[PDB]
RNA sequence: CGGCUACCCACCCGACCCGUCUUGAAACACGGACCAAGGAGUCUAACACGUGCGCGAGUCGGGGGCUCGCACGAAAGCCGCCGUGGCGCAAUGAAGGUGAAGGCCGGCGCGCUCGCCGGCCGAGGUGGGAUCCCGAGGCCUCUCCAGUCCGCCGAGGGGCACCACCGGCCCGUCUCGCCCGCCGCGCCGGGGAGGUGGAGCACGAGCGCACGUGUUAGGACCCGAAAGAUGGUGAACUAUGCCUGGGCAGGGCGAAGCCAGAGGAAACUCUGGUGGAGGUCCGUAGCGGUCCUGACGUGCAAAUCGGUCGUCCGACCUGGGUAUAGGGGCGAAAGACUAAUCGAACCAUCUAGUAGCUGGUUCCCUCCGAAGUUUCCCUCAGGAUAGCUGGCGCUCUCGCCCACGCAGUUUUAUCCGGUAAAGCGAAUGAUUAGAGGUCUUGGGGCCGAAACGAUCUCAACCUAUUCUCAAACUUUAAAUGGGUAAGAAGCCCGGCUCGCUGGCGUGGAGCCGGGGUGGAAUGCGAGUGCCUAGUGGGCCACUUUUGGUAAGCAGAACUGGCGCUGCGGGAUGAACCGAACGCCGGGUUAAGGCGCCCGAUGCCGACGCUCAUCAGACCCCAGAAAAGGUGUUGGUUGAUAUAGACAGCAGGACGGUGGCCAUGGAAGUCGGAAUCCGCUAAGGAGUGUGUAACAACUCACCUGCCGAAUCAACUAGCCCUGAAAAUGGAUGGCGCUGGAGCGUCGGGCCCAUACCCGGCCGUCGCCGGCCUACGCCGCGACGAGUAGGAGGGCCGCUGCGGUGAGCCUUGAAGCCUAGGGCGCGGGCCCGGGUGGAGCCGCCGCAGGUGCAGAUCUUGGUGGUAGUAGCAAAUAUUCAAACGAGAACUUUGAAGGCCGAAGUGGAGAAGGGUUCCAUGUGAACAGCAGUUGAACAUGGGUCAGUCGGUCCUGAGAGAUGGGCG
RNA sequence: GUACCCAUAUCCGCAGCAGGUCUCCAAGGUGAACAGCCUCUGGCAUGUUGGAACAAUGUAGGUAAGGGAAGUCGGCAAGC
RNA sequence: CUGUUUAAUUAAAACAAAGCAUCGCGAAGGCCCGCGGCGGGUGUUGACGCGAUGUGAUUUCUGCCCAGUGCUCUGAAUGUCAAAGUGAAGAAAUUCAAUGAAGCGCGGGUAAACGGCGGGAGUAACUAUGACUCUCUUAAGGUAGCCAAAUGCCUCGUCAUCUAAUUAGUGACGCGCAUGAAUGGAUGAACGAGAUUCCCACUGUCCCUACCUACUAUCCAGCGAAACCACAGCCAAGGGAACGGGCUUGGCGGAAUCAGCGGGGAAAGAAGACCCUGUUGAGCUUGACUCUAGUCUGGCACGGUGAAGAGACAUGAGAGG
RNA sequence: CUUCUGACCUUUUGGGUUUUAAGCAGGAGGUGUCAGAAAAGUUACCACAGGGAUAACUGGCUUGUGGCGGCCAAGCGUUCAUAGCGACGUCGCUUUUUGAUCCUUCGAUGUCGGCUCUUCCUAUCAUUGUGAAGCAGAAUUCGCCAAGCGUUGGAUUGUUCACCCACUAAUAGGGAACGUGAGCUGGGUUUAGACCGUCGUGAGACAGGUUAGUUUUACCCUACUGAUGAUGUGUUGUUGCCAUGGUAAUCCUGCUCAGUACGAGAGGAACCGCAGGUUCAGACAUUUGGUGUAUGUGCUUGGCUGAGGAGCCAAUGGGGCGAAGCUACCAUCUGUGGGAUUAUGACUGAACGCCUCUAAGUCAGAAUCCCGCCCAGGCGGAACGAUACGGCAGCGCCGCGG
């Protein structure tokens, strides 16, 4: 009662039937897995550019408005 | 005259019998004699998804109540202070419990890696994003002027659905830190900043109804078992006890006891009768069954018969009553018997037990369409998961110098490898041979008391070489192959934030604003969500390989095919070569072929090879080698020949020297070593034959005649030998030799469902029109397919509600039909005939809804087939009579059988009118009948003294009592 | 209760089935015998069919010159 | 020995048998039945009886081992050992400690209980064979007997006999794979429908077949089924699921039949009795797992009165190293 | 599930305290069949559902192995490789052994051997014709054409195989599903009974040994043997051909040749001719032997017809003979030759001045082959005869018109 044990034919032309697919697209890719004193880092970084972000570049807008 | 047609026949070509298990079916695999009816995916509950409807942060009366007593009303209408309740609107925790809003501006406490007060907005931001809005500008018969008008648009803005990311809030744990409050200051509560897990929130979409698919539990697609339990029925067969009865022909052997006689001293012994003993011998009835493995062996019989048998006074056979009843009984023990069943009886119920296992599974058309693979399982005939597949969609893109994106592809750059190859005078492992050198010990020899005192030889070592390799070696290193990039998601500039980092505004990440999109080739319109069947036994072929001697063997890699697949060649074929399939007309071709089958060379086809007394005839493919050929055709290497060869004829073929090693010979001639000179025309210290040797013969060599080409060794094309198998046979056969064989080719010729054009059908994509909009047109590309999945059916059957002022006793359903027709098809309509009372079309609804199979169930009918068979036991014959009718009925007569253990006269059990008479002969008696046990009618059984009734036998049984 | 069968045709075996089922009575001859054979009383039509011929093969019965087990696993069967 | 047995494949070498023995039991008992009772069989019975066993007449015999598995007896002498009871800790549940019935172990017996019975090397005036002797080892080491047997793989062992010829028979030899003593050994008159070899007579078993009779088979009168059947039946070769009838290429092929014969139809009769698979069973067996009837014990109630003795705990006094 | 560790943790159900219990998080106790059930054996008394997914027969591929050939030749063969052989290597054939695979067969293909019977192959044992020897003759050995015909009786074993005796020209090798069981036999293998020896505690097992153990059916089709018949010639009869199918003869002994050739002897032929004999085939019964129911004759046993005579029955009562018929290698007769040729030996004669059996031509040439002889004669054809009264008929030749 032996039987064929394994094989790899016939599952090249299965896998391309619907034409194997990349990702191939992630616009602002996946953020974990990235280092935690650099998460500790980015997101207080975040949250001061949400504060602190509006007076400065407001005055500096007005200035590159004024000179072009 | 015309007519397709379920009529019949002939002709050319193709054509194995369907269904399934299978890699493979026409199979020497299985089911199927034929026909009619029935026959197999239903229903409930639950879940999930898709679709349609109503209401919609709500939804739902299914539970009851209200109406007057209504056939349809077991319907329907309503409740609302009947919403109790289910689901949803809130989740997280095991739980105590807790529980989803933030953002902007101004002020203060040192705007402090830091909290508070006042006002405003309100489910955040980024990049895409259908759509929408604004708009520079352009354009309509001659000028200024205009309003709607014909009319797009660079650029800009707000941004549904959803995608990707960031940030925010809720709950539980973890880390670090400070503050607030007091119906009471405590091992009391709450709050902050980070990283986490959750099926969460971040403007909610559910509920109910109905349909479709899938899964699960239910008998559940249909049929199927060996088995288990529950409760009853059997000892009329058989097994064994017990009671009660019945039976067993004749002979042979001759025990105990008894009588008489004889011998002896006694003990005692011997002889002739008599007697009838015995789990005794031959043998009958009876009981069993050894052998012929006889006859049957669809028989007389689901165990019998004929011979030959064993035993037959007994452990003998047997009737009736009674007792032992199923995991029990009984067993001179065979697991044998227990009602044709016994290694656990029979009947019913659980039960339609379960089966991963055989078989079957019912109308058509259209479209798409596999797999035998990964992983896991007490897994290997199975299942789960992933892959392959189908259906349902959603989001976009195009139609009006440039778009988003993708690829079994190439190129341009960039990396990666360790196989093929090659090498080992390169590491590792093997392995061959020679040379040189002198350090060293081991074995021989010389100078010689001995001494690395000197030297010859050998081994090992070293040096430079050299021979051959390595899937588990490698310096080097291919071809093929794999990844990445070829832009707006990319560059450049300027600026903020950071609690990361730190000489530094240093670096790095995030955020904001602006500038220019023409950045390899070719082709293609893309992304994405849900549900699910089948599959999980494969095989073959080129190339690379593992094991094996090899396989039509077993196991791997890429690709293709079969499976799932027709068609043209290979005669015949699953895989080979072409080429893939809607129905046809014309033309052309591939693979192949052109002597006849068999379409096409019947060309004044070309070149050359081949004789077989076993020719040869085209990938897989259906047979063959080493070796050999003075059989022929080329080719290479050479050597001879006018200073006349090759073959032919003729002549010579000596001297030293009978040389040398030998003595059984050698005086060239078995053998061992050699090898010259003279005469020369030339002789080889001799190529062979012999006479044992001594001698004759012959050859190399030489010369006379002849006359110009000759000889040798290899090589490859055809052919031959090598080449032997059983049924008679295979280039397919027939035949084929100036080819119809072989190798090279030229021009034509033939066709397949292949290609091009055209007609028709359908599917798909795009689109037209304000003509059943679910209809009507237009263009273009394609149609194959088992398992499986969808759509359509104005295919069909049954019944239900609407509906046709439907149909008819002047003929409905059903059935038959060499008739007419439609639709590709499921099927339908009409014509003709039997028939006599119900039937149909459309729209919705619900099915016990379509048959070729299942050793399918029921019923009927063929071939067999007027066949086998009416043959166990000796046998009938003549005349007459009743009678339509006599081999069979009756009588006379003749001949036989049973022959007293009967083929006779009567009984017990069992049968129940079969007993008797009359009448009929369809029915039964396996032919027949006037006959019978058949049929119909009418009769027949008389008891104090025959038996039961009475009695107990083995035993069965109720009360008293005990148990339950 | 009293008929009848009590059986190769009235029972059982699916049947007018070479199967099975318990008993009494028993003649003459030959013969030891209730053995086998032929007769008597008493029954019967040969056992679910008849006619014609006598082929192969078969089923039962009998023989065969000479050898006597040489055949066959075995003297199986048959015969002394 | 006579007898019995697998009805429907065995008739025996199988079973039974008398004989030989063994064990349990003195009745409140042995062996058993029963769901139940002091219910029943043995038992209308009492060791010359009942029940369970091995072997199987007569003669001669009954070798040696209790190491193992069983069976049995004994001592609370001693380890282990469950309920119930006693004491201590605590508020109690609970925990701990000693006390220790059966059984197991410790000790003894038993083989006419289950069973078992050895392999090495050197040795005698030719060679061999080899009593004797050394050594490992067990519980004992096969004794009296017997043999290529119904028991011997090699093996058709060797020798002798029967025959012309023998894998057959008979007799002997015996380190005998793997004979053997109630698992009974060795003989053994009579009897085997038991198995085998040889001899005389006898015959068709054959050489070597032939003939005759009865019945059937043949035909006719009457009456007449059944199995089986996809279709139906001419062969050779090739291919194919590797042996076809139907495909292809050849050989070819006349209607309708009768009597036979068995080459074929991989003939029919049955969902292979052989093999394998099933997470399908059933008879069994035991030192497989999990239970239980029965049975051996301890405790608790029925279950009560009197005396004597002993063990342990607690109290006080005296000796004691 | 258990155990341990941690929070000054949660719940211990109407409220508090304590013990206990449950939970939370992480370490361990283990699933070796290792993604994990808790598990001995037998069934020859076996059963069920399936499988040729999966063995035991054949058949199919391969030929390791077996068997049978070839190649070069170191040597054996007194000398001498190839008369006969041939080491070491090497190339092949076959499925007569065995092995390998599982392709078919599991809703069955009846599995060994023997008997009987038919056909085929040659790798030839003998016979016919041949060549070569270390072939003097005789007897052998090696090859070729060659399967036409033969290739035994027996003691043993179930035997296949194997051994032995005797005869003979010789006792050659095989195939046909390891030919053949609806032909037989059942001897063993291979059911159930049972015994011995070994293993296992036991049920039981033993390619260890010995006994007893059911062999079912043809009437279907085809094939084959035999017998009717059918088609065209108008019917029918007689006399005849053979196209085709088959094939039949084989082998040995004795006498002359001849004690000759040959050989020193020992021994010892052949050709023709003559008597025969073995096997097979066809017959036939004059004789012989069988059979015998002319139930023919004649005895005899037991019974029966009253006794004699005549008889009858006893499944043809017995046996003595026995006519006709059937039969026996148990009696007797018969079995027949022409051609082309294979192997081989040659002639003439080149290629290649010569040689040569060959390349074209010729000759001889055998159990091989074909034909004759002999069997049945074709969907084959001939020649000839009669060819339908009766009282009306009916039927043929010539030439006819519709
Ligand atoms: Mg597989
Ligand atoms: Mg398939
Ligand atoms: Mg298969
Ligand atoms: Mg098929
Ligand atoms: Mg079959
Ligand atoms: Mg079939
Ligand atoms: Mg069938
Ligand atoms: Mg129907
Ligand atoms: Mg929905
Ligand atoms: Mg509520
Ligand atoms: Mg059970
Ligand atoms: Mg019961
Ligand atoms: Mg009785
Ligand atoms: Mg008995
Ligand atoms: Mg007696
Ligand atoms: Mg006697
Ligand atoms: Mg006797
Ligand atoms: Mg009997
Ligand atoms: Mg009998
Ligand atoms: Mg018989
Ligand atoms: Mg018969
Ligand atoms: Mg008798
Ligand atoms: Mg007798
Ligand atoms: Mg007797
Ligand atoms: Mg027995
Ligand atoms: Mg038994
Ligand atoms: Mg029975
Ligand atoms: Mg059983
Ligand atoms: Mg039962
Ligand atoms: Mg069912
Ligand atoms: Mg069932
Ligand atoms: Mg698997
Ligand atoms: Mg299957
Ligand atoms: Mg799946
Ligand atoms: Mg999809
Ligand atoms: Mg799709
Ligand atoms: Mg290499
Ligand atoms: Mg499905
Ligand atoms: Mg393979
Ligand atoms: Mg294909
Ligand atoms: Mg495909
Ligand atoms: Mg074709
Ligand atoms: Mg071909
Ligand atoms: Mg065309
Ligand atoms: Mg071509
Ligand atoms: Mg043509
Ligand atoms: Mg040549
Ligand atoms: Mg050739
Ligand atoms: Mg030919
Ligand atoms: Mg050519
Ligand atoms: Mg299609
Ligand atoms: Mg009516
Ligand atoms: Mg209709
Ligand atoms: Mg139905
Ligand atoms: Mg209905
Ligand atoms: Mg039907
Ligand atoms: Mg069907
Ligand atoms: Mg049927
Ligand atoms: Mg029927
Ligand atoms: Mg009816
Ligand atoms: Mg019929
Ligand atoms: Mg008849
Ligand atoms: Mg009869
Ligand atoms: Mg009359
Ligand atoms: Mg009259
Ligand atoms: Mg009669
Ligand atoms: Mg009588
Ligand atoms: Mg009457
Ligand atoms: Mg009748
Ligand atoms: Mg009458
Ligand atoms: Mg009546
Ligand atoms: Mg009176
Ligand atoms: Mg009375
Ligand atoms: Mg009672
Ligand atoms: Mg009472
Ligand atoms: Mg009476
Ligand atoms: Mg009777
Ligand atoms: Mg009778
Ligand atoms: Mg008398
Ligand atoms: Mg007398
Ligand atoms: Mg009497
Ligand atoms: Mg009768
Ligand atoms: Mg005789
Ligand atoms: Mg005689
Ligand atoms: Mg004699
Ligand atoms: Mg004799
Ligand atoms: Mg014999
Ligand atoms: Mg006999
Ligand atoms: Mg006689
Ligand atoms: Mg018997
Ligand atoms: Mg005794
Ligand atoms: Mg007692
Ligand atoms: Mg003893
Ligand atoms: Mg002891
Ligand atoms: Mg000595
Ligand atoms: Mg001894
Ligand atoms: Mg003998
Ligand atoms: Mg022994
Ligand atoms: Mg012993
Ligand atoms: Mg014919
Ligand atoms: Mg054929
Ligand atoms: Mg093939
Ligand atoms: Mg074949
Ligand atoms: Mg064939
Ligand atoms: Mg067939
Ligand atoms: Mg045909
Ligand atoms: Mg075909
Ligand atoms: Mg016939
Ligand atoms: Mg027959
Ligand atoms: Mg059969
Ligand atoms: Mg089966
Ligand atoms: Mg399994
Ligand atoms: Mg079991
Ligand atoms: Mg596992
Ligand atoms: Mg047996
Ligand atoms: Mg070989
Ligand atoms: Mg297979
Ligand atoms: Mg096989
Ligand atoms: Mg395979
Ligand atoms: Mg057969
Ligand atoms: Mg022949
Ligand atoms: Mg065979
Ligand atoms: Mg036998
Ligand atoms: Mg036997
Ligand atoms: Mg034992
Ligand atoms: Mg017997
Ligand atoms: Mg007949
Ligand atoms: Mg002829
Ligand atoms: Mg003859
Ligand atoms: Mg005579
Ligand atoms: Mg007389
Ligand atoms: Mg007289
Ligand atoms: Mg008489
Ligand atoms: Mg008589
Ligand atoms: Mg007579
Ligand atoms: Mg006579
Ligand atoms: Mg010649």
């Amino acid at each position: 009662a032996k039987s064929k044990n394994h094989t790899t034919h016939n599952q090249s032309r299965k896998w391309h039937r619907n034409g194997i697919k990349k990702p191939r697209s992630q616009r602002y890719e996946s953020l974990k897995g990235v280092d935690p004193k650099f998460l500790r880092n980015m997101r207080f970084a975040k949250k001061h550019n949400k504060k602190g972000l509006k007076k400065m570049q407001a005055n500096n807008a007005k200035a590159m408005s004024a000179r072009a």
